[PDB]
């Protein structure tokens, strides 16, 4: 029969600010999430002006990957990871973002991390910006609204490409860059770009300006990496939630088609190297005015990403008249309402590959669920195994049947991490359980869930034994 | 205030074999359609070994565009056509297909037609192969299944490319090349490529072999046109029936996505320049062996088409052919579902996929026409259809930002139908007095849609 490529990149994914902790160790400056309080169901996270002693900030400690990384990596090697995806904490390299020189201690930290990873033959996959820019850049410059932040990010990228030019083969620029396309939401704009759009006179115009600065920063980074070491691959990162039309009503089919542009505009620019006519038309209609410098458009054409990294978790259904979507009655969903749609993965893979004809990378996938530690210490997470297995099956299909070019697969929060929306521990994704809880209890120790040995066998059989 | 481009190519579209007549005049040899009998509802058209006396062949006479072209064109100009789409009858240039020299008479005929068109500032849009290849190539060489036909087709393209290099700006290689992807249907394979696939031991493998030859031929033709006059645009021609997932069931959605590849594989090759991985995978699955020659893949990459010409009439909904009636749309009396939004959808999908200029080379409403006592034909129904479609078309261009060259409604002058070869199913703004029973005098007259469309062009789409 046919199987995945022998060198398929099976691994695991996390983000610095979601696991590391040590938020103020080694000279690291505060990031936008270090002033983001923990939340819960019905209780949103709060942005504070500074770190308030009375408040709870879950990213400060997270799961202490900063201290446990050597041992955690030994666990990754036990599962047999071919690669590991995390981010380089921007604030560990430029604590404020505008320093004349980088923070040496930060650079050493990641030298050590990548060394361990390579010791076990684990290829680092690094996201340059993953919801954790320096607070100072937001407070002093107005964040990505300011062209200067472009320069700051490029300096950051330049320093790290060179430092780890022989240690890191795979890069991505801006994590889930399209989350913020939803500009009414309280935290997509903030975590993406340190900008809350509804707090501006022209929220949408402000959005497109930030996007432009980031597209240009991404393109400038690609070129930088090419000059430093053209063997390295730098991809974009798209949060891929496919939108099904609820029915075969032409209005529904057409609404979904136009709505998918909220995703595609980002890859269109980052992969094709220019603003697609459909977005330029919108700017006209809305009378937006996006400040560009001479050369920007050239920069975009010359610095398109090399591969399409994306996260997949779920699918949505949309109606032309109604809502801003509606639950798909043909699929089940997690305890947090995230729809379970493995076929949607094959759909996303086929759609993305047919549109761009460039290599794809599934850099996020996983099932957020509660875990119960049994009397004997085991954690039976068959619910998570069922999810991942169904997705891997569909993923395999898109590769061996549909002919999609797929680089690899890295399930999200491969070790339990602080959640994004609520900053809780209780919503778990990991193969490795971390003893840390919402009320602050726990000793931070690790233990293997049932999904641990299962995913081990997955990689050993190159995805043939599920 | 936004509108279509000032130079939008409004026009009309027909096919040589469906309008011309004079099937054996001017040295013209018999085509595959010259042996295709007329039919009707529940009575399939028949292919005969040769021209049989007691048999009816609608394409022999058609509507006599051969004799009426000058006067017909005058009617085109009256509506104010910016362009006119037709095909060059392969058999008027190479009557049997394998002649070393072209038929001068055939060439002069199109010099005359093109001269008339250009007399009225009408830009010819010429389809090289439109369901009318030389019978002889089919009988003697086994048609497109034979590699020799590639060179025959290219010889043909080269002759006409050179002859009209200062008269024709817009070409297309193969008309609705994807119709034959439905290898079971009795006519698509035969009309597209003179091959009935079910009559072969490996229908599908035979099909992909035919397609490879035509993909190469198309590319070779594009390369040939570039050398002759790089200002000429050579496009492809896809029959576009969007497939909607019946419901948001992931299985319907996925099924629809994969099914659309039956369209996209053709434009993928002709526009992107190579065989998409998904079809190459199907071949390995099925064990097919498509015979290729060194440089073929090079040819495909070098001779991609400039623009995507396509036809649109309808959409289908699919459930995991797998079709099911779409409960949200109406249909013509011939079952063709009416879905103007589908056009906009087709334009956006095609454009977002290839980012190449599009060209709506066919769109129409086939229906009965009644002549009123005073000679007038009230075809409100046809106008209704055309208007709804033009409106969504305008949205795709001015709202969505699709790059669109023009728009030429099908059978702009009444023509012989494809499926049945009848006159009764009319598409035109111009009525032709000729009927299924053979009665009529071939005279032309204007339908209500004549002046309506006349105003569409004058207002560049702003007065509908
Ligand atoms: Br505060
Ligand atoms: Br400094
Ligand atoms: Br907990
Ligand atoms: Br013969
Ligand atoms: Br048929
Ligand atoms: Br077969
Ligand atoms: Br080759
Ligand atoms: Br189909
Ligand atoms: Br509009
Ligand atoms: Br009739």
């Amino acid at each position: 029969k046919l199987t995945l490529p022998k060198d398929f990149l099976w691994g695991g994914a996390v983000a610095a600010h979601q696991v590391e902790g040590g938020w103020n160790k080694g000279g690291k400056g505060p990031s936008i999430c270090d002033v983001l309080t923990g939340g819960a169901h019905g209780v949103p996270r709060e942005i504070t002006k500074e770190v308030l002693p009375g408040k709870y900030y879950p990213n400060h400690e997270a799961v202490d990957f900063y201290g446990h990384y050597k041992e955690d990596i030994k666990l990754f090697a036990e599962m047999g990871f071919k690669c590991f995806r995390t981010s380089i904490a921007w604030t560990r390299i430029f604590p404020k973002g505008d320093e004349a020189q980088p923070n040496e201690e930060g650079l050493k930290f990641y030298d050590d991390m990548f060394d361990e990873l390579l010791k076990y033959n684990i290829e680092p996959v690094i996201t340059l910006s993953h919801f954790e820019m320096p607070l100072h850049l937001v407070q002093q410059y107005g964040s990505w609204t300011n062209r200067k932040v472009v320069d700051f990010f490029v300096r950051f990228a330049e320093v790290v490409f060179e430092r780890y030019k022989h240690k890191v083969k795979y890069w991505m620029t801006f994590n889930e860059i399209n989350n913020q396309r939803n500009w009414r939401a309280p935290l997509f704009g903030y975590c993406c770009s340190g900008v809350v759009y509804t707090e501006h006179e022209n929220p949408e115009e402000t959005m497109y300006q930030v996007l432009h600065h980031q597209f240009v920063a991404s393109a400038l980074a690609v070129k930088a990496a090419r000059r430093i070491n053209p063997e390295m691959k730098v991809g974009c990162m798209l949060a891929m939630v496919p939108l099904y039309p609820y029915s075969c009503n032409p209005d529904d089919v057409m609404f979904a088609q136009e709505s998918m542009r909220e995703r595609y505009v980002f890859t269109d620019v980052q992969l094709r190297g220019y603003y697609p006519s459909y977005v330029l038309n919108e700017w006209e209609r809305r009378g937006f005015n996006i400040k560009m410098e001479d050369g920007d458009l050239d920069v975009l054409r010359e610095g398109t990403c090399d591969y399409l990294g994306f996260s997949y978790y779920m699918t949505n259904a949309v109606k032309a008249e109604g809502g801003g979507s509606v639950p798909n009655p043909y699929v089940k969903a997690s305890d947090w309402g995230w729809q379970i749609d493995p076929v949607g993965l094959r759909y996303a893979l086929c759609e993305l590959y047919e549109r761009y004809q460039r290599p794809l990378f599934i850099v996020e996938n996983g099932f957020g669920a509660y875990d119960k530690v049994e009397e004997d210490g085991s954690i039976n997470d068959d619910y998570r195994i069922d999810y991942l297995r169904a997705h891997i099956e569909e993923m395999k299909k898109a590769v061996t049947y549909d002919g999609v070019d797929l680089m690899g697969y890295t399930p999200w929060g491969c070790i339990d991490c602080v959640s994004f929306t609520t900053g809780q521990y209780s919503k778990r994704y990991g193969f490795i359980y971390v003893n840390k809880h919402d009320d602050g209890t726990g000793d931070m120790s690790r233990s293997r869930k049932k999904s641990f040995n299962w995913y081990k066998e997955v990689i050993a059989s190159n995805g043939e034994k599920l």
